[PDB]
């Protein structure tokens, strides 16, 4: 429902890490979904979560001189109601 | 997203109360929402929450010989995703 996080950049890069930074509105998301994969084809994308109050994450364990595609999703816990089950009852005694 | 609680009955009725009873799968819900109102008209519907492990609730302080419309909803917790924001970054060092 709510619009995606914005402004995905790195604040730090090393030979085996990417320190992600992003923005999102206050109290908007319960978590962030982070998906990263080598921009080539060395398998499948890895998924991680981060608390929704956080705006940075140290992606570690990476290969040197390698381009990664990084996707961030805001995760929203929605509290939904089922289709109502309804009935009429009459209290005892005289109206 | 998912189908509903079931079998809404009263287990007990007095001149100013309705003891509600229902069924639901164990741990299917975290809470139930109960809405009730006089079936004619005397204001607005009242809402209350009850823990999701309960299958019974006493509606209190009602009027005698009066029909009430009762609705019960299970509260479901859903995880939603936004559209992704994607970017490419290159790690430091050389690309062996």
């Amino acid at each position: 429902m709510l619009p995606a996080p914005k402004n995905l950049v790195v604040s730090e890069v090393t030979e085996d890490s990417l320190r992600l930074s992003w923005t999102a509105p206050d109290a908007a998301f319960d978590s962030f979904m982070i998906q990263y994969q080598e921009s080539e084809k060395v398998g499948e994308a890895i998924n991680l979560t981060v608390p929704g109050s956080e705006r940075s994450y140290d992606l570690t364990g990476l290969k040197p001189g390698t381009e990664y595609t990084v996707s961030i999703y805001g995760v929203l816990v929605v509290h939904k109601l089922t289709f109502p089950l309804s009935a009429e009852f009459t209290t005892g005694g005289h109206h």
